[PDB]
């Protein structure tokens, strides 16, 4: 991230999360993942503010696509988006996070390990490890929208109320990533029927994420409807 144009000007929580995700990935058996049109940096404006986006994307044998996106709209909204899309053959859950900030601080902090099984449960090893972290206390919880039925019972969706909560959130994401990277070493390839189940779950996850009109409006204000539809369906939440 030392080469990032956006990092130096992003919200401090976002900065720490970007670093933590990058650190988690740094020693993995990474290969490039080429986004559509080999996208890296992109910017656009229409009648209002400009949107700037920096994309990084990788893959490993366990993760089909590892995408970390940083964005800023003018000087007033920052975002971090990250999804680790699993390879269905290994049946791992989906790691995701979305952090939205403005000049008055973080407005939304979301992180999850989301199920891909038909029964909408995380694998047993994840349930146990997540349970062992304890129920975190956050003063300003937010209710997920209906499309957010895709998220697990361990999903965080808050407005951080103070620095202690920002740090607690980051630490919880660090803990999710630690659990996830360990489970990815002990996963073994699944049966064809199980693989198919997990593929289904990942498709559903992407279709539901595409219902997020708050993201879509940010993109549309800078690039227009057609661009935004392509971005959400081909770059952010591609249906496999
Ligand atoms: C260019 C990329 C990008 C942008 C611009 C973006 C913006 C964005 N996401 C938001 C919400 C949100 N974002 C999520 C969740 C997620 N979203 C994800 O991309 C992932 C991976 C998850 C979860 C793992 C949810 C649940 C909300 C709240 C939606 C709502 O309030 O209706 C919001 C509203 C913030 C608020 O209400 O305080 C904005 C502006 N998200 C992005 O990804």
């Amino acid at each position: 991230l030392t080469n990032s144009s956006l990092m130096p000007t992003l919200n401090p929580m976002i900065q720490q999360l970007a670093l933590a995700i990058a650190a988690s990935w740094q020693s993995l058996p990474l290969k490039p993942y080429q986004l559509p049109e080999d996208l890296g940096y992109v910017e656009g404006r229409l009648e209002g503010e400009k949107l700037v986006i920096e994309n990084r994307c990788y893959q490993t044998p366990q993760f089909r696509k590892m995408h970390l996106e940083l964005a800023k709209v003018g000087k007033g909204l920052d975002d971090l988006h990250c999804v680790m899309f699993p390879e269905p053959l290994y049946g791992l859950p989906l790691f995701g996070c979305d952090i939205v900030a403005g000049p008055g601080g973080v407005s939304a902090a979301i992180a999850d390990l989301s199920p891909t099984q038909s029964d909408r449960q995380l694998p047993a090893a994840y349930q146990k490890s997540l349970a062992e972290l304890g129920q975190p206390e956050f003063e300003q919880q937010r209710e997920l929208p209906p499309w957010g039925e895709i998220f697990s019972e361990y999903c965080l969706f808050i407005r951080p109320s103070n620095v202690t909560e920002e740090e607690r959130f980051v630490q919880r994401v660090v803990d999710f990533l630690q659990i996830h990277c360990h489970q990815s070493i002990v996963a073994e390839p699944l049966s064809e029927a199980q693989t198919l189940e997990h593929r289904q779950g990942q498709i559903h996850y992407c279709q539901q994420q595409q219902k997020n009109d708050k993201t879509r409006r940010v993109l549309e204000k800078a690039f227009g409807e057609a661009w935004a539809e392509r971005y959400m369906s081909q770059v952010l939440f591609d249906v496999i």
